[PDB]
């Protein structure tokens, strides 16, 4: 096992904080808060032109 | 300016790839693909008990 960084409280790829609640795409972890933040940030699909 | 890592193609906090399309919460960047991936992964709110 030398690829995926698991850890007990997975460190938030965003917050840099060790959290046990969130998701994991590849080997990383977006904390559940950021995980919702993202959905909330992406709400700008159209451009400003 | 010594806090936020901008860069031209913001590196995906997930893919480790330099992408100009995606979001940014704090100082990081989830590529737009991962940004959708997350929403898709979080669809497991209830527990397996
Ligand atoms: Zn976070
Ligand atoms: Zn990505």
């Amino acid at each position: 096992s030398m690829d995926e960084t698991v850890k007990l409280n997975h460190t938030c790829v965003i917050c840099d904080q060790e959290k046990n609640r969130g998701i994991h795409l590849y080997t990383k972890f977006i904390c559940l808060d950021c995980e919702r933040k993202v959905i909330s940030t992406s709400t700008s699909d159209p451009d400003y032109a």
